[PDB]
């Protein structure tokens, strides 16, 4: 009798994850029939920011934590605090305190008051090693406590990049770590960031940040431990991480599913190489699920997003199928442990959780433009084409203007 849209974004296997998980929550709930609009993640920014703009939400849909305060300010999330703590069987203390303070807001401040969604994960992104690939190249396997620092990492990456078949060309590399996802840890980990402690003033022009991005981009262009430029272009480097060309590659939770279904080698996960500090670095990510605050049917949409979230069969369901690691801290602590379960050291995922994870900047700032303007014209540093030192200075007088901007835009929302 009652139909809920639910708006969600995902890789192929996270897609037909969550398909399955919303046909469980409809056999338990069988008066209520979900609708599906599912993106690719490149997709879905633009999609939900059409929705909104046309005050045509859908019921239950994936957010940027990012974006809470905004959405709170023109009501664009439902207030759930009542539905949550009304309905029996489910106790967020269970949950990560990290995950759901993401999505409370006390009319000032995140991380306090009311709940404006729930934590869909948390997504911590480890580095993952080719123990094969090392165990067949007689190199000592990585310590699964202690980090490398940036010059033994090199050196490694070199000793991993060869011609393996004889036939004179390069055919497996150290590593080809992309940049979107990957300078963070760099960065952090040698004590910069890109906004500085206030999260007012735009810092990549610090010493520390451009030693980080330089050290980056040399990876390609000057100590050569990855695939040439065109060969990225060929065939990118996730994919020849799958086909076993490369010896470190990132992992996230949600790729547990597509790795088991196409890397034939032994791999595991071991800390991020830390620069100046010597303490590794790394983000912990997170989508949160929320309820259009014109939803006609608040009660049910607040069960489906729980359903997804914390519902231990629901949950149960998508961490059997290799999308994400428990929202649960004793489900998630007990998980870590079963060693019938890989990567051996899934461990360092809750590591990264409890110890050296660190959010996005944009989670912070009131929206995200300054953030996206330094990715928007990054590509000539990381192809050697412009130095690190010469783009941050290039990019901060216009992050900063789109920085102040964000920062006035807020006040004039809050009113
Ligand atoms: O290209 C290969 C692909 O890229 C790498 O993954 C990066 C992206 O992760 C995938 O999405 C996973 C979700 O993102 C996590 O939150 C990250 C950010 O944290 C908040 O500030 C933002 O809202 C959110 O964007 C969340 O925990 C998790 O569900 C996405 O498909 C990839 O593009 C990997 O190397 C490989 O999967
Ligand atoms: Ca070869």
């Amino acid at each position: 009798k009652i139909e809920l849209t639910f708006m969600f974004r995902g890789q192929p296997q996270e897609q037909t994850a969550y398909k399955n998980v919303v046909k469980k929550f409809e056999e338990k709930h069988p008066n209520v029939k979900v609708n599906i609009v599912v993106t690719s993640p490149d997709q879905y920014a633009t999609k939900l920011r059409a929705a909104i703009a046309g005050r045509k939400i859908p019921d239950v849909f994936y957010f940027n934590p990012g974006e809470l305060r905004a959405y709170v300010n023109s009501n664009v999330l439902l207030d759930i605090t009542k539905y949550v703590e009304n309905s029996k069987g489910v106790n967020l203390q269970d949950i990560w305190e990290k995950g759901v303070n993401k999505y409370r807001f006390d009319g000032e401040k995140v991380g306090q008051g009311n709940l404006y969604g729930l934590p869909k994960d948390l997504g911590p992104f480890a580095l993952g090693y080719n123990k094969t690939m090392f165990e067949k190249a007689g190199i000592p396997l990585p310590d699964k406590d202690k980090p490398y620092t940036w010059q033994e990492f090199i050196d490694v990456c070199k000793k991993l990049t060869k011609d393996t078949n004889g036939d004179g060309k390069l055919d497996q590399w150290g590593t080809g770590l992309n940049a979107t996802w990957t300078l963070q840890g760099f960065v952090w980990s040698n004590g910069a960031d890109w906004i500085d402690e206030s999260k007012t003033k735009v810092t990549v022009d610090d010493p520390k940040f451009i030693e980080a991005l330089q050290f980056f981009a040399d990876m390609q262009n000057k100590y050569k431990v990855t695939p040439s430029i065109a060969e990225a272009q060929t065939l990118d480097t996730y994919q020849r991480w799958l086909r076993g060309q490369l010896g470190f590659f990132p992992v996230g939770p949600w790729d547990l599913a597509a790795f088991d279904q196409q890397i034939k080698f032994e791999y595991d996960l071991i800390p991020w190489p830390a620069g100046s500090t010597g303490k590794p670095a790394t983000w912990v990510g997170s989508l949160g699920i929320g309820v259009s605050s014109m939803t006609k049917h608040p009660k049910e949409a607040v069960e489906l997003a729980l359903y997804l979230s914390a519902d231990p069969e629901g949950q149960k369901a998508l961490v059997d199928q290799r999308v994400q690691l428990p929202n649960s801290v004793k489900v998630a602590e007990e998980w870590a442990k079963d060693p019938s379960i890989k990567p051996a050291n899934k461990q360092e995922f809750l590591d990264i959780i409890n110890d050296y994870g660190h959010s996005f900047p944009t989670e912070y700032t009131y929206n995200g433009e300054w953030y996206d303007e330094f990715y928007r014209n990054l590509q000539p540093v990381l192809d050697g084409k412009m130095s690190a030192e010469e783009y941050v200075k290039k990019a901060k007088p216009k992050m900063q203007k789109l920085l102040d901007q964000a920062i006035e835009q807020e006040k004039q929302a809050s009113k």
